[PDB]
């Protein structure tokens, strides 16, 4: 039976032994240290650590304060890793504790005898420049005091956990933000059959804050009946449509499109909402859909 | 005829305009604001504002918010130029980062006290883009809600859908070797070999289900995107292959057996777990 210790530093760290914690993995102890008094307080660790309370005062550590509040804490630490066949030393790299607080840990979890393994890992492209490169810096350090170094780039993450290539990982996000603009200026903007007028997307849309989207798409003869409760339920919906006070709806469709299944996805969405929701809409032609019909609602009022 | 406006800001927003201009959105004007002159130097649109330019100076805000609101008051004249007669503005972000968040509210408040229906549409982040940036980003909705007259809101941890821990992952695939019984083990001195004094490891994780599984899943986990395409430059790896409780010795080495046929000698020791329901290999390369 080897004495098993993982130790999570900072926000990442801390996210990870919480993970561990509930899904229950066995025959492992686990410590969280963090210069944040505050993101301490409310671990479900059982050996919990404040690094540097004199210098930080616990009021965090930014973006050198991780460092410094290691070797400052170092007998907690050492105390609390005592005895361990292997560590574990946890931490997402490129912040302000992680980064100079994880080659401390290492190298006393190594100096008192452990089996010492890092497993970290690295920023976002589009966490920037800096914070790319002070990773990278901490990755060195943290590489002098470890047996073995696991390193995962959360760019490579990103592409496990979305399917798709770096380069592609925010593609659907920019469209559903191109979807809600030109849910609204397609109706407003461009010629069609049924437009809205200005001042009535001014009566849905002013001093209301938070405004719910739901988009759905449907094809065949029941397109309307599928595209409409698909918008109704959308995952992207922060809350229920529910009892919204006004919406618009905007119904999307080629050049097949019946006045019927727009009809028919209108009084869906009015029968969804209920009660004397006031409902205005609008249509707007995309050729490059066959068979298929898209329905938007932007509901407000709650 | 409306006067319509599209501000994208910060990265997010700046990729979003120029996606709306690539579909052909019509009858909308396009601008884009960043504290980072790189991305602003390849946006599609033709109205382009470098956000603190005295003082950021293009160099871009980092990760926090306070500098990104600075930026948009210290350009604030700039952006009622843009903005100045439309009837309505759209302010496009993505929440988490130090522009975006701390910039569009600023922005969003300039184009309300000019008249303008000014309605938010805002990303917030993966929830595995951790604390710090959860936290902005809540902290920058509830800002840019003061100042818009609405606020459409996009979650990417929701859209994912239309087990996510990785540290646990890599931690559980060694652990549950050593600390928990099933039907291959490794013995805690197995482990110290492959891994003392050895340096730079690098994980994989690959999942299949039905029949097969093994070849599936021990075929992604060599190919896996966190291994960065360097499998085969590994001297020793560990492998977990976990499963339901229909596991069955046959399928553990069927599994480590197509990984082993990728691999030389390749140091290859192995051991299994379970779980609920449906086989993942994963992979820990290490020299
Ligand atoms: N729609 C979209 N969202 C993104 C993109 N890149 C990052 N994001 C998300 O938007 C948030 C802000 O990123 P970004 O706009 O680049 O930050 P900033 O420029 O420093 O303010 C991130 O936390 C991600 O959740 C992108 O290209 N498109
Ligand atoms: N994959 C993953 N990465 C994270 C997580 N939290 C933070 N990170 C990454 O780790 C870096 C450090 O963040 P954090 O630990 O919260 O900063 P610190 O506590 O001030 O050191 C961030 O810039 C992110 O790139 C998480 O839950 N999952």
């Amino acid at each position: 039976v080897a004495s098993i210790k993982v130790i999570g530093i900072g926000g990442a760290g801390n996210n990870a032994v919480n993970r561990m914690i509930e899904a229950g993995v066995q025959g492992v102890e686990f410590i969280v240290a963090n210069t944040d008094a505050q993101i301490i307080s409310v671990s479900k660790s059982k050996n919990k650590i404040v690094l540097g309370k004199e210098t930080s005062k616990g009021l965090g550590a930014g973006a050198d304060v991780g460092r410094q509040a290691a070797i400052e804490s170092a007998e907690e630490i050492k105390d609390a890793l005592k005895g361990a066949d292997m560590v574990f030393v946890a931490a997402g790299m490129g912040g302000g504790t992680g980064t100079g607080a994880a080659p401390i840990i290492a190298k006393l979890a190594r100096e008192q005898g452990a089996l010492t393994v890092g497993i970290i890992t690295t920023p976002f492209s589009f966490e920037g420049r800096a914070r790319n490169s002070y990773a990278i810096q901490g990755t060195e350090e943290l590489r002098k005091h470890v047996d073995s170094l696991i390193i995962i780039s959360n760019d490579r993450l990103l592409e496990v956990i979305g399917g798709v290539p770096l380069k592609d990982s925010f593609k659907e996000a920019d469209n559903i933000l191109r979807q809600g603009v030109q849910t609204i200026t397609d109706l407003i903007a461009v010629p069609s059959l049924i437009n809205l007028d200005f001042a009535d997307i001014k009566t849905v849309m002013k001093n209301k804050g938070n405004a719910l989207m739901g988009i759905g798409i449907g094809s065949g003869k029941d397109k309307a009946i599928e595209a409409a409760n698909k918008a109704i339920i959308s995952p992207l919906l922060e809350a229920s449509i529910r009892g919204a006070r006004d919406a618009i709806i905007n119904v999307t469709g080629g050049n097949t499109l019946t006045l019927n299944d727009a009809n028919d996805a209108v009084d869906i969405v009015k029968q969804a909402i209920g009660g004397e929701v006031n409902i205005i809409f609008g249509t707007a032609v995309n050729e490059h859909l066959d068979d298929e019909m898209i329905v938007t609602v932007i509901a407000t009022g709650f």
